[PDB]
């Protein structure tokens, strides 16, 4: 619905609300077939031009045939094993005696098709390309005689079209280590995934939603190689299943909080920690710390669980009472006042220090806000961009309200004598108790 | 011009100086189209072998652009959104209703043309693929009568060249959401890129600078999908404007400076921070700690301000006096002395503790120098390798002159009981405060 | 042979063992070049579809060519140059003037050939692609009369075959500024990658190796642009040569280790550092902290000793005794329980704190494991996956035998109140003696 903003002045922070979750908890596998030509080299005497180029063509098939073959005799294993089991469970099923098969069967007279596998899994394959039919019926009368058969032009080129989705195949198969992601198009035609979503069982909204958004949906998805075998090639679709739907998401930004003294050396900072994607999940709260862990469009993100971190609900108070001793909200620690902007998703905030020349600018006003020294935000309405130093970052022009909260920066209830100017994955109660330690220790003497 | 080297015993760490930096600091967005054919499907009984192979390509046809559609109607967005807003403006213009009909209009009877759009923005506009042309002309006869007519092979094959590049384009935009970077040839030809260079509002230096780093431009660049409306295919290129030419850069090395007692656990190490590349700019420094944001050719560097920070010209200061007072001349601090070597633009720098083995060779004498504990440096002038343990590094064979500043190593200047052995981004002067601290918790008592 | 693992409880980490060891320790350079023609254009009244396709084509390979020449008038620097001087000595050998001619002569005759270059290198040469002669031969007769020759249709269809391979090759080598790595079957088909193996001086053993594991040898490669010049292109391919076979590896898991008190806020962690694929090296260890350095397939590990540090072989002490004086066994601290999971070779490592629902199932029994707070293992030896909090994750179903080595958890030796909490590259004895120093400023007041 409406995105928001909400700026906290006190801890150099901010939180755009108002998303809309679709969280990856499950996976939908699907087998993809392409029918060979269990052919041998079959060669006669032949010159003419057409059989040339038609030889050429087959002994490019023969290679992408017999490159899969050294492909799935040695596969490497990769860093998304962890997340492809629902897919190499079914690889290794089609490896059994007798199973590839049955597919092979069940699409015998259609393109499409359901198939209970031996393990229980009631999988889709599907049939989108069939050389053993286009090969055994328009090829080998021209190459299995004594003297070759004359083919038509319109052959030759028929066969350049048809063998090229085999060829594109084997190239990204082949250097990716039979595991890619995204799903290409050679992998899976935008028709067939469409197609594909609707034939998965999930809610016609749901179908609505991975088919409008069918490009996040490639790129969290994975083609996994499977087997070359008994005029089959065989390779696992697994598409994402969002078991969480429409939940509430936000995004963290953070900017580092200094005192804005004008000797340098008497500065303390402090940053909040956790930037990023947090979305309701299950009664705690999924978080992002990865930035491509999360697509967005619009109002809406998919993430995927497989790198997120399970937090409890009260990680919210962070945004709310940093103080607030129902979560241990942590913070960095340095004395490092190098200033730097955040674009958010309705504005900016700016960690402007020293000398630096900070400013918001309008496209045809110029300048219209100078930021002083410390941490301060702008909201998108009016403004185009926002300058530090020699940098110019671009606002974001999205529709959406922002909130100013006032509030004292948290920086200035430190000492700085005693701060703790040194830590990564600080508590806020943890820098509290190491002051309370290094006054004791001058304290008592 | 000369490309020079000055590698400081002091604080382990060597400046490459000499290099011309040309930094981003605007962009040229130009507008793309591909005029289209809007042809809704016209079937008749057709079978002769060429007809089918035209009915084929003009699927793969229709495919591509109800592609580009749904691509078009939901489109993600990028962690780049703070970089394309001069593009991201212009197809939010193009939406305007007659807008695309002007731009349709500038390009009816040439190819290029400048284009007031209706945002002041006098923007440049090609079309690159006449697709409604060739559709309407060469096309539509063939399959919109009761039985189609035959068309000649030539044809067949032209089409599938002409319709090539658009289902390329269709490819990259769909896998990456519209926003595309580097810019291939298919977004843009090479003779479309150094033709739009020359219509540019730039120099004739600044011409010849792009032209000459063609490919470093299309790296720096970005493609962004618009709109398919009306016939028309449009998306912006946005292309980098260099308002800094010129300008001196060098790029600061930095490795571990650890004393070399000989019993383990009585070692301090010592490392400067911030290297990467810095460039002179309005009066400050702009630092870019990323390695990926600046592309290097001969002594010419092109970095992009997006990713820097702005610093005062003073962090120079820490090349020749780090314990200067007009800039903190900030380190990080361990006990890990682990040996390791960093290839420079001239030379080596050796990191060597403990009993590992690193020496300097050449390719026809073998071992030339063997380092010992401590860092130390080679110049380039005689070395082709260096193996520090099992690794083996090249050293670049660029020429230039280096120069070895020969200093006591200031690790020594520390006590090692009072160290501070724990610090990521602390001080020089921060850690002489510490060690005052440290010294009166145990002096007083 | 056999793949066996070991969990420690008393560290929270793991060592999966028994895998066999390749490292790159050299580099075998191959010339590629491609027979090109020298033409100028011809143009001739012509109008005929076939002569307008030949053309087009040909305009296609004249601005490949002039591609290249702009791609090798200024060739941008990579920050792999420290990996390449092996292949960068023969661009600059080819340079020289009368060397180019000399493989020319030697591919006179045949495809393959070996060169002793004028700088002692005997280097091996491929001609992959002959443009020179079929343009000469095929299509000058069509084109460089008063009006031009009718050529058939067999010839264009294969002069787009063969102009191709040229096309795709200036594709990649012109956004890759000239270097390529994984080598595309573009540069060198999978035909012309395996016969060079057969060639190199190699043991059959090792040429086994590399031709069973031509992916990885693929991602370990270079493709270096050169020169075209003199109707030759050439480029250089540089093939890994791994001095290290057969060697002892070992894969090293780590996850936090923390006290699991019911107050938050009274709990301490602790983190073993340096995780990831350690290899037996001449005398020392060999260790890759970077995850894409070791490409991994069934018992095999495949590394790159370019980005790795040489550690003693007393490094492998922190596995058996953590406390241990031969080597300083590094950990990192924190207050940070956060539940996570680490995936290794044989089972899985779960860090459970808090209210996190940890647990490891079957896939048809459901639930057969709740771990509770603290660190624990699973074994695969029935377990199919394992959840922690919102995330699922899949357990490697590869055969081995896992050891569990009960102890106690070493976090539990520590007093809270004096813990060192902030430290990311701290010894064991760092912390033991911080621990003296705190308990120090405490005990004598
Ligand atoms: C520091 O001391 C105050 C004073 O009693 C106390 O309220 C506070 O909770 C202490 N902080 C910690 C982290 O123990
Ligand atoms: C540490 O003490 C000396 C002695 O007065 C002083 O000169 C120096 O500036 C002090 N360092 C800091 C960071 O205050
Ligand atoms: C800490 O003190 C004990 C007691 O003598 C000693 O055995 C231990 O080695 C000390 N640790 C360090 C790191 O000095």
């Amino acid at each position: 619905q409406n995105i928001t903003e909400e700026f906290y002045q006190s801890t150099c922070s901010a939180v755009s609300k108002g998303y809309l979750g679709a969280l990856r908890t499950g996976w939908y596998t699907s087998v993809i077939t392409i029918e060979l030509s269990n052919i041998k080299e079959n060669k006669c005497n032949g010159t003419d031009a057409k059989v040339k180029l038609i030889k050429q063509e087959l002994d490019k098939y023969k290679n992408a045939v017999t490159d899969l073959q050294l492909l799935m005799q040695s596969t490497p294993a990769t860093g998304s094993g962890s997340a492809i089991c629902s897919g190499v469970a079914v690889c290794k099923v089609l490896h059994l005696e007798g199973e590839v098969n049955k597919i092979k069967s069940a699409l015998l007279s259609t393109n499409k098709a359901v198939v209970s596998l031996s393990n229980g899994v009631s999988v889709l394959t599907s049939k989108v390309l069939d050389l053993k039919n286009y090969i055994d019926k328009q090829l080998l009368p021209i190459v299995n005689k004594q003297s070759c058969s004359i083919p038509n032009i319109e052959t030759v080129i028929e066969f350049q079209q048809k063998n090229n989705r085999l060829l594109e195949i084997t190239r990204e198969f082949s250097v990716n280590a039979g595991v890619t992601t995204p799903v290409s198009t050679y992998m899976l035609t935008n028709s067939e995934l469409l197609s594909l979503i609707n034939d998965m069982p999930i809610t016609n909204d749901q179908k609505k939603l991975m088919s409008n958004n069918v490009q996040i949906v490639r790129q969290q998805s994975y083609s996994i190689m499977c087997i070359i075998k008994e005029e089959v090639l065989a390779y696992v679709v697994q598409l994402p299943l969002y078991g969480v739907i429409d939940t509430p998401c936000w995004k963290l930004h953070t900017s580092p909080l200094c005192t804005t003294n004008t000797k340098e050396g008497s500065n303390i900072c402090l940053t909040r920690t956790d930037r990023g994607w947090y979305c309701d999940n299950a009664g705690s709260v999924s978080f992002f710390p990865q930035a491509e862990t999360c697509k967005v469009q619009s109002n809406r993100v998919f993430c995927d669980t497989m790198n997120s971190l399970t937090l409890p609900s009260e990680v919210n108070l962070c945004n709310v009472d940093i103080f607030n001793p129902k979560y241990d909200c942590k913070i960095m620690t340095s004395k490092t006042d190098v200033s730097s902007s955040v674009i958010t998703s309705l504005g900016a905030i700016v960690s402007c220090y020293g000398k630096t020349k900070c400013t918001a600018s309008n496209k045809n006003r110029g300048i219209i806000k100078t930021f002083s020294n410390g941490c301060d935000y702008v909201s998108n309405k009016g403004v185009d961009t926002v300058s530090v130093g020699n940098t110019l970052y671009c606002v974001n022009k999205q529709e959406g309200q922002s909130l100013y909260v006032k509030g004292e920066p948290i920086i200035n209830f430190y000492d700085p004598l005693v701060f703790p100017s040194n830590q990564f994955d600080a508590s806020i109660s943890q820098v509290n108790e190491k002051i309370n330690q290094s006054l004791a220790f001058i304290r008592k003497s």
